């Protein structure tokens, strides 16, 4: 078998894009329930209809019989975030919410009854809009008392529920999405390169302390990064475009060097030089950081990226999708390799999937389904890459695949753009029955699962 | 400045290269006293008139005049191999020979009258004759033993002289050259990539092995890895191409990967299953390799190499790479490739890095300036080496941690590949040519002078 038998198959999801409920059972308003246009919209004053993250696709309610469509496919994991509003509403309550507690030893216990291991995403893009509003968000250090108090609790709470936990999705999109990932409340072109590398450090730092407390709770724990897979290539074999691709690549790697290694890579002291950039450090920090590092390493992976010296180049060998993304399955093979080859530490693959527009439709069974065929090929493709990968010896610790029920997007709030194997009926403009269909990804998917993937050739 | 104080600026050559005196004072044969064609050439009998190796330079005798010369350029590290044959004239002796021992140890001595610390390649394609017709050289377990006796005792004798160890000069180096650097006595034909692969196991046990040793005898002592730099770009942005250009990468990180992390690396099983080779390991061997490790890298750097997923379809090249120009003598020129690679190493490894070859090929000729000096006007070396180490400034500033760099061939030698002198590296012209004619007589060429404002200024003449 080309997939180690404890390979983990399954979905991702995080939990503001299908949850919904956010007003109830105590939980105050995070920044997404401000974020009616999504991270790349503007933010409203106070939340509004328009929102469809206040609905979502109704998983709060529903994920009992979602679930029943995982068991379906075989998910042997499931990767969700757990909300810190419904945690911590405000942020600053010196005691947790207890219903929002007991939704998630809900949510864990039926994953566990249908052979469901949990994969944790402490904080993913939903920090509570007190904590925005009033601190700024990451930009100010006081945000790693809040979120240690917040880990503190699930960690100890979920200590014997949850294995696999990961700190932060991709600390570094506080770069493009200040307001949305680091919490950031502050204009966009206010911000200095300094103020947005502090947030990224006071991120890692909270990361590693996090840590350390996740071990003293339970030393079977597993804590994971997530970063953002993007393998780059030069245009041409020209040394300056190769070099320019080789500098192209050290913005990301700087991150997981830090998550990984311990410390700032040796290359970014000249980087931070010519940016203007000097991190302050609290004493504890340096000892902080390089003593908890990450036992391994998450990301999502789209697409790679062709660079140049030329005073963002369209790759002539890859093809396109419906939505007029550049598709490159090598680059899988390619990336997982490279991380594998700086790092020496497990991979796990959290986010990957082809959006598109699906329309639900009768099939000749007279079944109303998606007929997303693209989806599977896309699928199968970059799944064959990851063999790849693991026959080049690349530890893989598993595959979830993003939104495998349909949800809410991150860019732009909308529904419309569709990556799951489970159709939701909900429309961009709110109205729909919320009925859940088998896409025929999903029969296909599962067929890969119960194969343990043997099914692909 | 941007060089740090204590850089280590020099030149390198090969015992063999260079030496002479072929059987003087105890001295057995080497596998090189029998290559007169070189390393891409055919093993004679016995020693013959036209291999150039047997007088050398003559190094032996003028090795102070020489390093006087040395000195003049300021030179602070001086990196030359211990010939194994003048220690073990067969290999095999219960005892060493006590000419050899006393020879390096007066070469050390100069070196360090001047203020130049040695830089010692422990084997540099030096193997006795006598251990390489016997067993056949690595592919026989037993040069382990027959390396370390002979490494202990250079290791012990020169513990206050030498500070800087090379356990050898590209261990892979035996895929190609089985006879020259593996010292390996079967012919072509009969060489299987299994055997290869196990002569190259025994050659890394081995560096484990004497890096643990040294670690015992002295505690100052750095130990390092010598490799072949060779950085590969993809044709195109095509990601076939660029996961073929990682392939082959891999072929030479397998063995910077076993010395510095201390065991095969994951794609190793691949290859190797896909390859038919399945390498013998001795019970100790896996903890040995694990335990000790190198302290640091070194490498020589020459050229980059441009690959493709479907080469055929350039009709040339392999692989030329359009932006690159070419020495007079044919080989690319890529400076920024030392950068590239400096920083794909760091990157990798995180520990200090050697550069102990790079240099210019050239045939030179030798006239009278219109001082009525005798020299060499190269311009084109001068500014080889100057464009080469504003990029090792280049990754200087990268963060890259760089102990030194030494100049190949200071002093024109013998080709390792040809056994040749016309192809000259040198910043000193030796006159000797492929006949054997000349004085013998040394001149500083024109880029002395310039290596030497450059050493004296620690890199800020760059500037």
């Amino acid at each position: 078998t080309i997939f180690p038998d404890d390979f983990l198959w399954g979905g991702a999801v995080a939990a503001n894009q299908v949850e919904g409920a956010y007003n109830e059972d105590g939980k105050g308003l995070s920044v997404q329930d401000v974020l009616p246009k999504g991270g790349l919209g503007e933010a409203t004053e106070n939340p509004t209809e328009d929102n469809l993250k206040l609905i979502g696709i109704d998983f709060y309610h529903k994920y009992k019989e979602d679930i029943s469509l995982f068991s379906e496919m075989g998910f042997n994991v499931f990767r969700t975030s757990i909300a810190w509003s419904r945690i911590f509403p405000k942020g600053d309550e010196e005691e947790p919410n207890e219903a929002g507690l007991k939704y998630y030893d809900e949510l864990f216990d039926e994953l566990h009854a249908h052979g469901i291991e949990p994969l944790v995403t402490l904080s993913h893009y939903e920090t509570p809009l007190y904590l925005a509003r009033k601190y700024h968000g990451w930009v100010d250090r006081r945000m790693i008392h809040f979120y240690e108090k917040f880990a503190r609790t699930v960690l100890e709470r979920y200590k014997d529920k949850v294995k696999y936990w990961l700190t932060f999705n991709e600390v570094n999109s506080v770069l493009e999405l200040p307001f949305t990932s680091g919490g950031i409340d502050i204009p966009k072109e206010n911000l200095s390169k300094q103020e947005l590398y502090q947030a990224i450090h006071h991120e890692l730092v909270a990361s590693s302390l996090v840590t350390k407390i996740a071990r003293e709770i339970n030393s079977e724990f597993k804590v994971g990064c997530m970063v953002l897979a993007m393998p780059a290539y030069p245009m041409t074999p020209n040394p300056k475009d190769v070099w320019a691709t080789h500098e192209y690549e050290n913005l990301n790697y700087l991150f997981s060097d830090v998550h990984v290694r311990g410390y700032y890579p040796n290359y970014a002291k000249r980087y931070f030089k010519e940016n203007d950039i000097n991190i302050e450090f609290a004493a504890e920090d340096a000892e902080l950081l390089k003593n908890y590092t990450v036992d391994f390493l998450s990301f999502s992976y789209y697409m790679s990226v062709t660079q140049s010296a030329l005073p963002g180049l369209v790759n002539p060998y890859l093809e396109s999708s419906e939505w007029g993304w550049q598709i490159d399955p090598i680059g899988l093979r390619i990336i997982l390799n490279r991380y594998y080859d700086r790092y020496q530490i497990p991979l796990f693959i959290v986010e990957n999937g082809l959006g598109a527009k699906d329309q639900l439709i009768k099939d000749e069974l007279n079944n109303l389904t998606v007929q997303d065929d693209y989806r599977i090929q896309y699928m199968k493709e970059h799944l064959l890459q990851v063999a790849e990968a693991l026959q080049d010896g690349v530890e893989i610790m598993g595959y979830t695949s993003w939104g495998c029920i349909d949800c809410v997007s991150m860019s732009t709030a909308q529904l419309s753009k569709r990556y799951g194997l489970i159709y939701v009926d909900r429309n961009d403009d709110g109205s729909g029955t919320l009925n859940r269909y088998k896409k025929m990804s999903f029969t296909w998917y599962k067929e890969v699962i119960e194969s343990n993937g043997e099914s692909l050739f």
